Formats: C-alpha cells, sequence, structure tokens
C-alpha cells in the first residue's frame, strides 16, 4: 500500500457523524437567525475570492467532526503521498503528478530515480515555440498560406479539457479559429471540416498510444480529406501529434518533431495543463496558458499548505461526503453564472464521475456505504430557466455550486448587475424558500378567495433547505480559471482520499471496449448474428436490415 486505507465507516468521527445527524435539525432559516456571525464564520476570503459556504446544512458541530474525519483518515498524509511523486495509484503502479506540471521548475520531483521538471519545462517550451510559428504566421500550409483554423482531435481526457477551457477563455483568444472532433460518430468531422480549407487547416491528433480507435478513425478521415488537395508529404506540415506511440507517428506521416510529450503520471482527466493543453496554446497564446497554469499552482499551495478550516478543496470535499454519505443525496449540480463556462460541469463529469465512480476501496474490498455522486448542470442563467422548477419543488435533496465574476469580460448595459441579481437570489430561494403564512398573504393581494387560496397555496410554496456553495471571483482570467479547476481537483482527491478509492485509474472502461471489438466485424459481415444474448442479436440484426 502507498496511501492508507482508513475505511471511512470505522472511525470514531464517522460514528459522531451519525450520531449527531440523527439527532440534529439542519435548518437554514434557523440556523442563520440564531447567530448574525453566520457568513463571517463560514466563508473564506482569499484576495480577489470569496468562498461563501454558509448556505450548507451544517452547524459548528458538524462543521468540527467533517474537519475531523478528513483528519482521522490520514489526509494530510495523502496529500504529500500526491504532490511528492509516491506511487498512489496502486492498481497500474504509477505517480500522480499533473501538479507537478504547473509548478514551474519551483520543486524537483523524482519519478523512476530521474528529475521530471526539465521534461515538463521541455515540452512547455516546445509548446510555446510552435504555437509563436503558427499564430504569427511564420509557419506556412503546403500553399504558402498562414494557417487560420486549428482542429483538435481527441477523446475524453484529449477533448472535454481544450473544449471547456477555449470555450471558457474566448475573451482571450489569439486570431486562430479553434474546432474540436470527438465522437467516432463521422458526422461530427464531417460537420467540422465542412467550411475548412486545407490549404490552411491544423490538425492536432491527441493520442497517448496513438491506436485509440475513435481519435484514429478521425484522424485518418481528416487525412483523407486533407489529401484530395495536399500531398503525402504536405501532412508533415499540416498534422502534429500528442503522443508517445514515435513509431505509430511517424508512420501516419507526422514529423517527430511536432510529437509533444506526456507521462503516465498524467492522468488524462487532469491533463489539460501537459501537451494536451496545446489547442489551448493556439486558441489563446501562450502567455496566456502559462496564466491558466500559474492559477492552478496558486490553488495547488492553498491546497497544501493550508489548515483544513480555511482550506477550499478539503471543505468542499467534506461537505459532499456529509450530503453523499449522511444526507443519501445521489447527485451534486454545478451551476456557473457565467456564459463561458457553458461546458465547464460537462468537463468535471469526467474529472470528478470517472475518478470517483468506484465501488471497490484501496484494501480491494466492496464498499458498502456511496461513493462518487452524478455531477450535473448548466450555466446560469440558462439552467435555471430549464430544471429549477425541480431543485426548487421536486422531491429531490440536490447541493449545488453557484459560480459567479464581479465584472464581465464584456460590459453591456444593465446585463451583469441583472445576470449577479439572479446568482444572489437563487441561493436564498433555495435555502429559505417561501412560507405558507407568506403564500397566504400573496394570494389574498391578488384578490384570489377563500376556495382558490385553499387550493393553490401548498403548490405556490417553496420548503427549502436546499445546501449551496457560492464562489464570486472578480473577474473571469487564465489565471482565475486555473484556479477554480485546481480547486475541484482537489476535491475530488479530498473525497478519494476519505471514501478509501482510487481516484486515478479507470478499470470500469475495458468491458466495454472488449465487447465492442467483438461485436464490430460482425456487423461487416452478411451473416445473421447469434453469438449474443437475445437482445443484442435482434438489435444488431435490425441494424443490418437498415443499415
Amino acid at each position: 500500500m502507498s496511501l492508507n486505507t482508513i475505511n471511512p465507516t470505522e472511525t470514531k468521527a464517522w460514528a459522531q457523524l451519525k450520531e449527531h445527524f440523527a439527532e440534529t435539525d439542519f435548518d437554514l432559516k434557523q440556523l442563520f437567525t440564531e447567530d448574525k456571525s453566520r457568513f463571517s464564520e463560514f466563508s473564506i476570503q482569499k484576495e480577489n475570492l470569496l468562498f461563501d459556504f454558509s448556505k450548507n446544512l451544517v452547524d459548528k458541530k458538524a462543521f468540527q467532526l467533517l474537519l475531523a474525519l478528513a483528519e482521522e483518515c490520514h489526509l494530510n498524509d495523502a496529500i504529500e503521498k500526491m504532490f511528492t511523486g509516491d506511487l498512489i495509484n496502486q492498481t497500474e503502479n504509477r505517480a500522480v503528478l499533473h501538479t507537478a506540471l504547473r509548478n514551474f521548475g519551483e520543486e524537483k520531483i523524482v519519478v523512476n530515480g530521474k528529475s521530471i521538471d526539465e521534461d515538463v519545462q521541455r515540452v512547455l517550451n516546445q509548446m510555446k515555440i510552435f504555437s509563436e510559428k503558427i499564430i504569427s504566421g511564420e509557419h506556412k500550409g503546403f500553399s504558402g498560406k498562414e494557417i487560420t483554423d486549428v482542429v483538435n482531435i481527441g477523446i475524453g481526457g484529449s477533448d472535454l479539457g481544450p473544449v471547456m477551457v477555449c470555450s471558457a477563455l474566448k475573451h482571450y483568444r489569439t486570431r486562430l479559429n479553434t474546432h474540436f472532433v470527438s465522437n467516432v460518430d463521422g458526422n461530427h468531422i464531417a460537420e467540422v471540416v465542412k467550411n475548412l480549407n486545407p490549404e490552411t487547416t491544423l490538425f492536432i491528433i491527441a493520442s497517448k498510444t496513438f491506436t485509440t480507435q475513435e481519435t484514429m478513425t478521425n484522424a485518418l478521415s481528416a487525412k483523407e480529406w486533407f489529401l484530395k488537395a495536399g500531398k503525402e508529404e504536405d501532412v508533415a506540415k499540416h498534422f502534429v501529434a500528442l503522443s508517445t506511440n514515435i513509431e505509430a507517428v511517424k508512420n501516419f506521416g507526422i514529423a517527430e518533431e511536432n510529437i509533444f510529450e506526456f507521462w503516465d503520471w498524467v492522468g488524462g482527466r487532469y491533463s489539460l495543463w501537459s501537451a494536451i493543453g496545446l489547442s489551448i496554446v493556439l486558441a489563446v497564446g501562450y502567455d496566456n496558458f502559462e496564466k491558466l497554469l500559474r492559477g492552478a499552482q496558486d490553488t495547488d499551495k492553498h491546497f497544501r499548505n493550508t489548515e483544513f478550516k480555511n482550506n477550499i478543496p478539503v471543505l468542499m470535499g467534506v461537505l459532499g461526503v456529509w450530503y453523499r454519505n449522511f444526507f443519501d443525496a445521489s447527485s451534486y449540480a454545478i451551476l456557473p453564472y457565467s456564459q463561458y463556462l457553458d461546458r465547464f460541469a460537462a468537463y468535471l463529469q469526467q474529472g470528478d464521475m470517472e475518478s470517483n465512480g468506484k465501488s471497490v476501496d484501496r484494501n480491494g474490498e466492496f464498499v458498502d456505504y456511496e461513493t462518487g455522486p452524478i455531477i450535473w448542470g448548466e450555466p446560469g442563467t440558462n439552467g435555471q430557466h430549464a430544471f429549477y422548477q425541480l431543485i426548487h419543488q421536486g422531491t429531490e435533496l440536490i447541493p449545488a455550486d453557484f459560480i459567479a465574476y464581479a465584472k464581465a469580460n464584456n460590459n453591456l448595459s444593465d446585463h451583469q448587475d441583472k445576470l449577479m441579481s439572479n446568482f444572489f437570489a437563487q441561493t436564498e430561494a433555495l435555502a429559505f424558500g417561501k412560507t405558507k403564512e407568506q403564500v397566504i398573504t400573496e394570494l389574498k393581494a391578488s384578490g384570489k378567495n377563500e376556495e382558490e387560496i385553499a387550493f393553490l397555496t401548498n403548490f405556490k410554496t417553496f420548503t427549502g433547505n436546499t445546501p449551496t456553495n457560492s464562489f464570486i471571483f472578480e473577474e473571469l482570467t487564465p489565471f482565475t480559471l486555473g484556479q477554480l479547476i485546481a480547486f475541484y481537483e482537489h476535491k475530488i482527491f479530498v473525497q478519494g482520499v476519505i471514501w478509501n478509492i482510487f481516484s486515478f485509474d479507470q478499470w470500469g472502461v475495458e468491458l466495454g471496449k472488449a465487447l465492442a471489438n467483438k461485436i464490430l466485424p460482425e456487423l461487416e459481415n452478411t451473416a445473421e448474428i447469434t453469438s449474443h444474448d437475445s437482445s443484442t442479436n435482434g438489435l444488431i440484426n435490425f441494424y443490418k436490415k437498415h443499415k
């Protein structure tokens, strides 16, 4: 074992938490009524950032017990084991060192007896120099024209991060137009390249193995499209690779000089900070990419050095454990009040759910408690006008993070104050609701009679007691986006430590891949398929009749 393997349900803090939950009503209206200092005591102000956790269903005792739980699971020990390069990914025997990608060489981390910082900086410099030549126009396509369009091709960790960050930092864009192909459904690449010119398009093929079926099927289709205008010897001018399979890349026609390396201690869902970020470097420039990494590093230092009571990722993590394991809340909503964060919740679906969607603990034993929740959401105000009806008046407890910026990158008329009035009002509404007495007063004020009031009252009541965190940053910049992503990276780490699971492997993807490998040749022949269960057989045979 590397990380300690404490079963959280066997700790003293867990037993105390169970007792405290069973004998305490956590009513937000009452909690705030009884202590005018509640906001001041349950919030963290960190330079230009406010993290307000006072609308959580916790009292002082529950809060202290949640910190005790983190300590009794040896969280500090776990933090140092990750940062210093211990092999905490025990099922694959690997370090977990996305943090080293953004430490700017300030700590020398050793892997297999070799310092890694020189390698990290080498690839960062390679991305800087390459991106400068594309952006400046010095790098020409096969007919002598400047590149105008960059198409990233990847799946999972090689797609979601680039998509989310490039959307989030559109205000900081270079002249280049960005595009992201990921589905093996060939309609994805077909629609993306429909209006592009092979003479002026650069493709990034993001695959560590360079044998990923989806990405390489797309890569070959991009090359075939390109070769309607360019020649085979032109591929090296228009295609680059984020990969470690040197021979496979060279066989594809890409130059070895344009291979950008990353390492097995970089998990895909933690990889945008590495070579996988090349499309971000091109989209917003290398200096902005550096600011993004500096924001993550800022959160790293905060997380590693701060006592738990003032440590934002630790508080995010233990509060999530409180709702998942004691309030039995199955989901956690991510609701950012910025159109730029339109793909942020989708990004956290991989980062969170692929990390902690596990049912075997670090001793190899099946768990009998809940682990990772379902992560979901849309930016406000868009999600607000789609599904908040259910958060306010459904039968489900849905804790949520509300995220906002004080300044808008593009400030128009009174849009920003209007946006923020919703940000404040929604968490106020979710926490404190609206009583029967208030509803009756409003129904009488609108001229309703006795029968109408009696029928309508319960439909207009709001129970409240839905808990939230609220984040306010001053402005959305590369740096503050890096801070924010890294907060969730470390929240996920905290929860994996406490749940006694392995956050950095993903054995759950293997079965679907193996079964699809068997089915593919069956779809290409003309035979009636009888080799599976009757449903798989029936679906395949219906498909063959209609394909």
